[PDB]
């Protein structure tokens, strides 16, 4: 195996048509949104987040993540200032709830019954009238406060599941920090992304199981976490290595965050452990490797 | 003992119902939005059943799924004389519910295999390993009963047409949110009692009981609804099936009840089971209970 050039074809985006469906994705949502009488009237910012956004995607298949994100409501972390965490009595007009069900009811009016799945957190858009496959997130204004201070916190996105719980997304310094690291990297950051993508997909089609639970997210998150010095070079190949090598060395001890630098990557609130990253790892090195004598499984 | 059982019988089948009900639903939805005749049509497909209603307590029940053709209309004017298609501005349609349904085979069958999908006199029986169906997927079009000359004077739900013929109406909607309002005023006691007196009946059933035999899950459902929300009060299980047994069993004979929905009569030549039925049954159950 022609670990270099198979990176290196890797590395390419899922297609060349990526921000056409990203847009189109945004457009007709946006669409949705202008023809609901009641949440054409909010306050509501349409925007693409997730690896369209982020141009990580590498699977043709994937659906176009879209944030429609409630602007006037917000749910608010305020854990890190000592004596911040009353409620009112009257009731919000609008709640997350009423919010969620309006947004079923537009995205059913403009692409059909048949094309609109509401799940836990997001609906699965698949319209082909429109041609239009999306995860559709509802989610309002999020807080994370680091002071006191009125205005000392952080802006992101927040969604309410179904099924309970809050959880908090920060889809723009996501796609900045890409943006930043890949402009620093001299592009090579993002192609590296892709590459280990790839890799990850293979080794789950391939029946690893310690491929399944590393999701694409996370894959991005560690990448990011990689230093810029570590893709330097014309060896894909030498870059992917690099990675592995650091985020396996440096695992144990750290405390990382994610790509946004905001939410920390590993605790009870994540799907994922470092002990699943790390035997990802060790299979992901030996699998690169042209011939091994011995299997690490002990 | 008999609070314990009653407590234990009133869990979920499982912790993964929801993601098995949304499974269900996702890949019908796929196999339908795959269909070159049906994609482009209006079609609802949702799931009902106790699934649907929370009130699942076997954990290989097959997901209902409802496929219904909503531009497909048919109407119930039995309750206003004098009312009919033109009064209520229906246009004749070219496409039938038999063609309908043999696209909805075509299209399940397309996706699942010849060999998952078998065509019973109600609905599909699809049983796909690949995708993790398991499913009771029934053809339905727009159904309406009126209840005025207006022609915006009538409640919707779904209409079955089985191979056998006839004609049936569902209700599916009105189900639902009359288990939860029942649910939500009884502090979730209400689908806990569903559930734990539908394995008292599978229990029965299955030690050869006869009198269980012919009291399927809705009846149960629709039975429990009917019970008024003081019984469901207070902090034993046991008693709560036993005001149940009781009130059922008292008011039963003097009753016209309604199916959960509130809008089809529980009883009567429209139905599968009579009065007789449950009372034997519920003679049973009410025994059983004492001598153990
Ligand atoms: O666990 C999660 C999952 C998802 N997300 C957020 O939701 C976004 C989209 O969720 P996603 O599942 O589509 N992941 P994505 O990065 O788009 O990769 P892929 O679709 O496989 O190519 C992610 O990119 C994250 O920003 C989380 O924050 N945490
Ligand atoms: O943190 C999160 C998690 C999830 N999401 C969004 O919510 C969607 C659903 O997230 P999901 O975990 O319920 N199911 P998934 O397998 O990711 O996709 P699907 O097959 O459509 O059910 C994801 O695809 C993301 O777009 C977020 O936006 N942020
Ligand atoms: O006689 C019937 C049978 C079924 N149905 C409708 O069809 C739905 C599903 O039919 P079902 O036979 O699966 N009964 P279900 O309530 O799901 O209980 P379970 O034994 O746990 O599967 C029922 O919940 C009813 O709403 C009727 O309306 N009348
Ligand atoms: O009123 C009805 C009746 C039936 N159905 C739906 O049609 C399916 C088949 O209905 P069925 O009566 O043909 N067979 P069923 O009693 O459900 O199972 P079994 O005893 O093992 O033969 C049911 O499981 C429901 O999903 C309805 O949706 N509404
Ligand atoms: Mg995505
Ligand atoms: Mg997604
Ligand atoms: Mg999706
Ligand atoms: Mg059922
Ligand atoms: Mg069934």
């Amino acid at each position: 195996i022609d670990w270099e050039q198979t990176f290196r074809k890797w590395s390419k985006p899922s297609s060349e048509t990526e921000s056409t469906k990203a847009e189109n994705a945004e457009r007709m949502i946006k669409a949705a949104i202008n023809s609901s009488q009641i949440l054409s009237t909010k306050d509501i910012s349409v925007f693409p987040q997730g690896s369209y956004r982020n141009n990580t995607n590498v699977r043709e298949d994937s659906d176009v993540d879209i944030c429609v994100c409630l602007n006037t409501l917000v749910l608010s972390d305020y854990s890190l200032v000592p004596g911040m965490n009353l409620a009112e009595l009257r009731t919000a007009s609008y709640t997350y709830k009423q919010f969620k069900s309006d947004l079923e009811t537009a995205l059913k009016n403009k692409f059909g019954t048949l094309g609109v799945s509401r799940g836990d957190k997001a609906f699965d858009v698949h319209a082909n009238s429109y041609r239009v496959d999306a995860d559709v997130v509802p989610a309002i204004q999020g807080r994370l406060y680091y002071d006191k201070n009125h205005n000392a916190f952080i802006r992101g996105t927040c969604i309410k599941p179904d099924s309970g719980g809050t959880i908090y997304n920060w889809p723009e310094q996501n796609y900045s920090n890409g943006v930043n690291k890949n402009k620093s990297t001299g592009n090579r950051f993002k192609l590296i992304v892709r590459a280990i993508k790839r890799l990850r997909n293979h080794l789950a089609e391939k029946g690893y199981n310690t491929a399944k639970p590393i999701p694409s997210y996370l894959m991005e998150c560690l990448v990011y976490i990689v230093p810029d010095q570590y893709f330097t070079g014309d060896s894909y190949k030498t870059n992917v290595e690099n990675c592995i090598n650091y985020l396996y060395n440096q695992i144990d001890s750290s405390d990382w965050t994610e790509i946004n630098e905001i939410k920390y990557l590993f605790g009870s609130h994540q799907m994922w452990n470092k002990t699943q990253v790390k035997e990802f790892l060790l299979t992901a090195w030996s699998y690169i490797q042209k011939n091994l004598e011995h299997h690490h499984h002990h």
